[PDB]
């Protein structure tokens, strides 16, 4: 009911700012293959590939840090989908607002990613 | 078996070459108040938060434009938890892994963040 509204804003909205571009829905598309992925071990994820940087970066400037980097090289073998989790959110993060085709695209996507953001909090 | 050991022994003596601070455990600190907390809704809230942007920046380039935005804080409204752990990501992401106090605070901190990372895969 509050959807009409909006399919009408979007529509007049595309109309001023001239099928279609998709920017969010090929995100959308790979939604459901990451129902198992939770945050908690997305930010564990996000602290062994520091630690992997780190003991690198050490290196550079060692039995100690070799075993380290191997075991976290192989534990990051256990998150390899949060770790694509974390390339899609930057890859999102890094989108040029103030381009035609990602401004269409998004119009474009709008209701979709709108709607399945609703469904995810009743 | 003894394999938490030999880690034990290589960050110990990978301590006395770089002669606590604490970087991470901070993180780890607030790691089960995320339990809720899902990689679906966290991309969603990335999608929604680039929206209210894109929906500004055309703004400063209308009842659309201003409903739009409105419906999409609305919705926001339900995602402060996935904001949050999205600004942790990106500020652990951020830190100097060149830096000294970073480096001793990262060696105090690893076995607990190792331990804490294997136990959520086992």
């Amino acid at each position: 009911s509050e959807m009409t509204h909006l399919e009408t804003n979007i529509h007049s909205l595309q109309e001023h700012y001239k099928v279609s571009k998709s920017v969010f829905v090929p995100h959308l598309n790979q939604l459901n293959s990451k129902a198992s992925c939770t945050c908690q071990a997305l930010l564990l994820e996000r602290m062994l590939n520091i630690y992997e940087e780190l003991f690198q970066d050490m290196k550079s400037e060692r039995k100690d840090l070799d075993h380290l980097m191997d075991e976290v090289k192989k534990l990051r073998g256990n998150y390899k989908e949060e770790h694509k989790v974390w390339k899609e959110l930057q890859e999102m993060n890094s989108v040029k607002v103030k381009n035609g085709t990602i401004r269409g695209g998004a119009l474009n996507d709008f209701l979709m990613v709108f709607d399945r953001a609703s469904t995810e909090k009743h």
